[PDB]
């Protein structure tokens, strides 16, 4: 039973995951003047076109908006990839304060919120098994800064008085998670893991140089989910980031000069 407390969170995963203290844990601060440049890397490519969102849920960290992975709907390829990813939801991580929330960080600067586009690798025929593999997952990760709103992301955050405690889903069809990616793809890469329990290491990191604006007022509605149950005391779903871990013999690659 953990969570993000004094007594639950992230300093305390390492007792029931021992893999929390492992080679290739994430988040990272990203250092921007020691990532390297690497010219092998292939464009991204994003296709989102098809994309099939069904549901959104509240899991009692995060919201998880879920799509129809059961077809190549909606799938990430190229950059640092081999082979096809297919998307299967996307999350957020954000802070009780503007200036903290995000998981990643740019030369120690910590963003408001983090958006988590989940994909797995279709070699691997399912999410559950794909996990399990040291590539069955790619997250394309964006930064979130406060200042002019997200219209693409106001759909999410008028539905998110329907869920509002941990166990609640609501419909959520005709959602496109393209209107949440910035103009630019450029991109930073390396090899790390989930950042919450089990903390598996099986993610292609793939983390956006560009952030989105979004409003004072968006991340204030985000701040007013809660962590517990219906019924049980109220605790605000905030400050659900893991802090930046080691990033031992790893090498962070830049798809830009
Ligand atoms: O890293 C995250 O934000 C956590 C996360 C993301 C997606 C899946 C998860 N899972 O535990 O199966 C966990
Ligand atoms: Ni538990
Ligand atoms: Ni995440």
């Amino acid at each position: 039973h953990w969570g993000y407390g004094k007594h639950n969170g992230p300093e305390h995963w390492h007792k029931d995951f021992p893999i929390a203290k492992g080679e290739r844990q994430s988040p990272v601060d990203i250092d921007t003047h020691t990532a390297k440049y690497d010219p092998s890397l292939k464009p991204l490519s994003v296709s989102y076109d098809q994309a099939t969102s069904l549901r959104i849920l509240n899991n009692g960290h995060a919201f998880n908006v879920e799509f129809d992975d059961s077809q190549d709907k909606a799938v990430l390829k190229g950059g640092p990839l081999d082979g096809t990813y297919r998307l299967i939801q996307f999350h957020f991580h954000w802070g009780s304060l503007d200036g903290q929330g995000s998981e990643h960080t740019v030369d120690k600067k910590k963003y408001a919120a983090e958006l988590h586009l989940v994909h797995w690798n279709t070699k691997y025929g399912d999410f559950g098994k794909a996990v399990q593999q040291p590539d069955g997952l790619a997250v394309l990760g964006i930064f979130l800064k406060v200042g002019s709103a997200k219209p693409g992301l106001q759909k999410v955050v008028d539905v998110l008085d329907s869920i509002k405690t941990k166990g609640k889903s609501a419909d959520f069809t005709n959602f496109d998670p393209r209107g949440l990616l910035p103009e630019s793809l450029d991109y930073w890469t390396y090899p790390g893991s989930l950042t919450t329990p089990p903390l598996l290491e099986c993610v292609t990191w793939i983390v956006l140089k560009e952030p989105i604006s979004v409003s004072s007022e968006q991340v204030l509605k985000f701040r007013k989910l809660n962590f517990n149950g219906e019924g049980e005391p109220e605790e605000l779903m905030v400050d659900n980031w893991r802090p930046a871990q080691p990033l031992k013999n790893r090498q962070i690659k830049a798809s830009f000069k």
